[PDB]
């Protein structure tokens, strides 16, 4: 708009709220994938994935402090999400992009799933 | 570093978080400014305020769901530093322009304060 832009100001909240994260502090979930465990923050979750805003915009889940997923999610590739989700850095290899994507796709994150389209076919 | 970059993640992250606070979702604290509140997520408030990050990071008060601000603050000059912290926009005017700096060091938001200074500098 007219405001005063601060164009780093985006890059360092996220920054220090994966500090947060990195730290425990005000997380308000675990995530089950197989047999590991993540936290994080339910907001930055939303914020990002289609299938974390669609349960914690519901009142019925919106307070939920453990999340189960599918246990065909593989923890690689949803690791991978996660830190994407709080670095705007996405770790894409020849070796873990198949499960990436189908992971990406189940979190319902258009962007990342576009970005691995496009990873395929350069590949 | 070496994986792949999305350059607009971070702000969209914010602008969905900003969606959040307006729609209360998530939010876990009220910040009583005279006789005003104003509703956030303590993990944004921690990410852009050295006030708020000293506060909520001691044990002693994370849990806190109420805050009340020195009754000498504004609630203009706060809800201008609010907005700033969930969007990257800071709208600083001639006539507010000295309740928003001296807000912004009760709040040690050091960024704020600079690019303060340079508008008085400026005028
Ligand atoms: C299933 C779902 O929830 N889909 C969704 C939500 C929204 N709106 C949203 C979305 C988010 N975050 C998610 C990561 C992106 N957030 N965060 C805060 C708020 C608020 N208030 C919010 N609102 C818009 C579009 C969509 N799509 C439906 C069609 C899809 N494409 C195939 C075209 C896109
Ligand atoms: C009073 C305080 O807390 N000051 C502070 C905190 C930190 N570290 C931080 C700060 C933040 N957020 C606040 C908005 C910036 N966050 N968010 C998450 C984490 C984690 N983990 C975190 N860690 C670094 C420098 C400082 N300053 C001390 C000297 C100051 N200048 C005058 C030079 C700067």
């Amino acid at each position: 708009d007219s405001q005063i832009q601060f164009t780093r100001h985006a890059s360092d909240v996220l920054l220090n709220l994966n500090r947060l994260r990195s730290r425990d502090i005000l997380t308000d979930v675990v995530i089950v994938v197989s047999r590991e465990q993540f936290r994080a923050h339910k907001t930055v979750l939303m914020a990002c994935s289609g299938l974390f805003y669609s349960i914690f915009t519901d009142q019925l889940k919106r307070n939920l402090s453990v999340i189960n997923l599918d246990p065909e999610i593989n923890p690689e590739g949803f690791n991978i999400l996660l830190d994407f989700m709080y670095t705007s850095r996405l770790n894409l290899r020849e070796g873990n992009i198949m499960a990436v994507m189908a992971t990406a796709m189940y979190l319902q994150m258009e962007h990342v799933v576009d970005t691995c389209r496009k990873f395929i076919k350069a590949s």
